[PDB]
């Protein structure tokens, strides 16, 4: 029985934790969510995306390998503090510790960095030079890493203790004020330190601010997060407003500014797209609603948010002579780039958490549930969201409170 009427109460403060999969009426989840883990970081060069990383032959870290069949692999940020995320959600702390080696390693800018702006973040690009090594190909954050970085040493912290190799909640500290000092605009997380009103919909995570909130001690920092939460939905709130039925069609949007408005076109150089798509990133924005709506209860906004996002991906599929939704919308019209992969549909997956619409819900949901485990080419995307979405619809994303 899938749930229609999700809790204005979250998961965070009740300690119930929702099983979408269960209630959608599956089996042998578990295994699933277990299987999927252990390919991902199987050696296998298959599903796998967890690869160690050797100096002269002498093992050193691990990292999530950014697989690339058109500009050749690289390895980012984003996708390494999802590998701890993971990690942690499925208590797999040997893992942990090697991605988070390799990310305070060779992923972090010293503090003495000439440009303030990139004192103590995490560089974005890193590369393998073809002599064998690791080396910084972008120095600028990924700022929505950092912001998991932190979250997941939160809870890597409070799940294993600090007593090991790593002090996760010192290192979880540090982040957070990296993120504070160096990734922020009056409490909205930028896009980048070098632009501003510049906002990434899909970075805005307002139950990880709540959850920072409550694992920091003193009570000026507390307010900080409270308050970064508190904008982080209103953020969302207004976005989603905004992008109600014409010109946008409920599609989340790439950029966005502080007030909530789709940045129409292009407003800097090097972006990729104009900011107003429903794309790659804004995939993540319903899945970021849900994600909220389970652990921070769910409001009106919410179910609204996904809701009519999923809607039209659902009516956009018949809208199509190869009967599906496509990979990018812009002002609600395909910008044919393909059918939606399983990372997308891994997205919607998490979104219906906040769904209310039950024949919806098995619409999207059995459509997450059928696919196999991204292999290829693609994968590092799709199968870091399929994991992630593993946990969202398992009832194994879950807030882990450190005690003081």
């Amino acid at each position: 029985a899938f749930n229609n009427n999700p809790s204005s109460v979250g998961a965070y403060s009740s300690g119930t934790y929702r099983n979408l999969a269960q209630e959608m009426g599956k089996t042998n989840i578990q295994q699933k969510v277990n299987s999927t883990f252990d390919n991902m970081f199987g050696y296998n060069n298959t599903q796998q995306l967890y690869y160690p990383y050797t100096e002269n032959g002498v093992y050193k870290a691990h990292y999530i390998k950014a697989i690339n069949p058109d500009e050749g692999d690289d390895i980012r940020t984003e996708g390494q503090s999802w590998g701890m995320t993971a990690a942690v959600m499925l208590n797999k702390q040997e893992e942990f510790d090697n991605l988070w080696r390799f990310a305070k390693a060779y992923q972090k800018n010293p503090d003495n960095h000439p440009d303030a702006k990139k004192q103590g973040v995490y560089a974005w690009k890193l590369k393998l030079n073809q002599n064998g090594f690791v080396y910084k190909v972008d120095e600028g954050p990924a700022p929505a890493g950092e912001e998991y970085f932190a979250f997941a040493l939160l809870n890597a912290s409070a799940r294993w203790g600090n007593s090991g190799e790593f002090n996760y909640y010192n290192d979880a500290i540090t982040m957070l004020n990296t993120i504070k000092n160096k990734l922020m605009e009056n409490q909205i997380i930028r896009f980048s330190p070098y632009i501003d009103n510049l906002t990434d919909p899909s970075y805005h995570i307002p139950a990880f601010y709540d959850y920072f909130a409550n694992n920091v001690t003193n009570q000026a920092d507390k307010n900080y997060w409270r308050q970064v939460a508190t904008k982080s939905r209103t953020l969302l709130k207004n976005h989603f407003t905004k992008v109600s039925g014409s010109p946008h069609w409920n599609l989340p949007t790439f950029l966005s500014r502080l007030d909530g408005s789709p940045v129409i076109g292009y407003i800097f150089n090097g972006q990729a797209n104009p900011g107003q798509w429903y794309e790659f990133d804004a995939w993540r924005v319903i899945m970021n609603v849900g994600l909220d709506a389970h652990l921070m209860g769910a409001q009106a906004w919410h179910k609204s948010a996904v809701n009519k996002a999923l809607g039209f991906l659902s009516y956009a599929k018949t809208n199509n002579s190869k009967n599906c939704y496509e990979q990018v919308y812009s002002y609600g019209g395909a910008q044919n780039r393909g059918c939606a992969g399983e990372g997308q549909k891994a997205a919607n997956a998490v979104a219906l958490l906040a769904s209310t619409n039950a024949g919806q819900a098995n619409e999207f949901f059995n459509e997450f549930w059928s696919l196999s485990q991204p292999t290829g080419d693609y994968r590092y995307y799709n199968g870091s969201l399929y994991m992630l979405a593993m946990l969202h619809v398992s009832g194994n994303f879950k807030f882990y409170n450190n005690t003081f």
